[PDB]
C-alpha cells in the first residue's frame, strides 16, 4: 500500500547513508595502503613523512573530523627510543608512534601525539564501551570495527563521534591501527538533508546504530548518542531500512517517520 512506498524511500536513504560511510571506509584503506608501503620500504625520515601524509590525507577529506594512526611499541621502525616526546613526528612520550590529526572544521588541522595513558584508558565511557575501544577493538580482533557513537576529548573539546578503525596487519599480526573519526554533527546534517528530501519535509529522519543508539535524528539535536525511542507516537508511521557502514559489520538503519496523508 502506502507503507511499501515509504519503505521504498527508506531504502533510498539507507543506500545514501551507506555511500557516505563506505566512501570514508574506502578512503581510509587508501591511506592504510600508503602507510603499509611506507613502512614496508623503510628509508629515513619515515615518521615525519607519515605525519605529513596523515595530515594531507585528512585535509583531503572534509567529511572526516579526525584521523589517528597508532602503531604497537617499536612495531613501526624498532626505534621508538629514538623519538621520545617528539610530537611533531607523531611520537608520544614513550617514542611510540601514536599520532592523531584533528579537523574540527574543514581546513583546520591540529597535531597531537596521544600519550600512553590515553591509549590504555580502559575506563568505561558514555556508551558503555571502554574509552580506548577505538584502538583496542581492531587490535584484539584483527578486523575492522565500526564503533558506536562515543564522546571523545580533543584538545579540551567534547566531540560526539563514531569511528572506522582499520587494523594494519603483517602476516595476520596487527602491527598498528588506522582510524577515521566521523562526527555525529555530520550525521545529523545527513538526517536533516534526508528530511528535506522526504516528500518536502513533513516527516522526520533518524539514523540508528547497531546497538540502537541515535547517530542522527532530524527532530531533536540533544538526543544524539542515546538509545532510540523504542515506542512510537501515532499519526506517523515508522519504517526502517538497514545499511552496512563498513563491510561485514552489524547493520545500522535509517528510520523514517511521516504523517499518513
Amino acid at each position: 500500500s502506502a507503507r511499501q512506498r515509504l519503505q521504498a524511500h527508506a531504502e533510498t536513504q539507507a543506500l545514501r547513508i551507506q555511500r557516505y560511510f563506505m566512501d570514508a571506509y574506502q578512503y581510509g584503506n587508501g591511506f592504510a595502503r600508503l602507510v603499509q608501503v611506507l613502512k614496508d620500504r623503510g628509508g629515513s625520515d619515515l615518521r615525519a613523512e607519515l605525519t605529513r601524509q596523515a595530515r594531507a590525507s585528512l585535509a583531503g577529506n572534509p567529511d572526516v573530523i579526525g584521523l589517528y594512526l597508532v602503531f604497537q611499541p617499536n612495531a613501526l621502525d624498532q626505534q621508538d627510543s629514538h623519538y621520545l616526546g617528539q610530537d611533531a613526528m607523531g611520537s608520544n612520550e614513550s617514542g611510540r608512534f601514536s599520532l592523531y590529526w584533528s579537523q574540527p572544521s574543514p581546513g583546520t588541522l591540529e597535531l597531537e601525539a596521544m600519550p600512553e595513558t590515553m591509549l590504555g584508558d580502559t575506563s568505561i565511557g558514555s556508551n558503555g564501551a571502554a574509552k580506548n575501544r577505538w584502538l583496542t577493538c581492531p587490535q584484539d580482533t584483527a578486523r575492522t570495527c565500526m564503533l558506536e557513537p562515543y564522546l571523545d576529548e580533543v584538545n579540551g573539546r567534547q566531540v560526539l563521534m563514531t569511528s572506522i578503525a582499520l587494523p594494519l596487519l603483517e602476516h595476520g599480526k596487527v602491527v598498528g591501527v588506522v582510524g577515521l573519526d566521523i562526527g555525529l554533527a555530520n550525521l545529523q546534517q545527513l538526517s536533516v538533508n534526508g528530511r528535506r528530501d522526504l516528500f518536502d519535509g513533513q516527516g522526520q529522519v533518524s539514523i540508528a546504530t547497531a546497538a540502537g543508539l541515535l547517530a542522527g535524528n532530524s527532530r531533536d539535536d540533544s538526543v544524539l548518542g542515546k538509545p532510540m525511542d523504542k515506542s512510537v507516537a501515532d499519526g506517523l508511521l515508522r519504517v526502517a531500512h538497514p545499511f552496512t557502514p563498513i563491510p561485514d559489520t552489524a547493520p545500522w538503519q535509517v528510520v523514517l517517520e511521516l504523517p499518513e496523508s
